[PDB]
């Protein structure tokens, strides 16, 4: 079956959320598009990016290095489409701002706007975790910006409960 998302809570007509590891979701669903929370040189050294690259047995990193050699780095707020490998048909590598490194939180709207070029996506909460953005603000930007169908996987039950409560106020 195609894009077999299960156990998500529908927040708006196009935004769904689950307490789950995005890697486990991608292996089970094999979505058309999985979003990676990338950096501008596509160096998947840890966090979400590291876990998705390890699940491809480093094929995503080798492919990424070859993309960067030919095209140069991405811009913060930008994206590129590469192979999904065993995780999806395509991986959309999106660069959200890293606020802990001084990047502008306003670019989080540009980052989510890349999702609108794909009908259905499995994605993480952009710029959250060690990128330093307020996760409740990131969910609000997603809901206000994405118009195609996005399934958010957040791998932390405590944060998932805070996000759902904040949305439902
Ligand atoms: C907010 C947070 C809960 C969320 N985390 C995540 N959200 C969704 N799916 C996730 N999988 C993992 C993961 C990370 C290591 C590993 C694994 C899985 C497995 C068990 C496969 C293993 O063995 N190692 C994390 C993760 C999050 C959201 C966005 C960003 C970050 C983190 S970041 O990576 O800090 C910086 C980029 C932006």
């Amino acid at each position: 079956e195609v894009n077999s998302f299960s156990g998500y809570l529908k927040l708006t007509d196009n935004v769904y959320i689950k307490n789950a590891d995005i890697v486990e979701e991608a292996k089970k669903v094999k979505p058309t598009v999985v979003v990676n929370a990338a950096n501008v040189y596509l160096k998947h050294g840890g966090g979400v990016a590291g876990a998705l690259n390890k699940a491809t047995n480093n094929a995503m990193q080798v492919e990424s290095d070859d993309y960067i050699a030919t095209n140069g780095p991405l811009k913060v707020g930008g994206s590129c489409v590469l192979s999904g490998h065993n995780l999806a048909k395509h991986c959309l590598h999106v660069v959200g701002p890293n606020v802990n490194k001084g990047e502008d939180i306003q670019l989080l709207k540009s980052a989510y706007e890349n999702f609108n070029q794909h009908e259905v996506l499995l994605a993480p909460l952009l710029s959250a975790g060690i990128f330093g953005a307020d996760p409740i603000h990131s969910l609000r930007v997603c809901v206000d910006t994405v118009r195609t169908n996005v399934y958010l996987a957040v791998f932390d039950k405590n944060l998932y409960d805070k996000l759902v409560s904040s949305f439902l106020e």
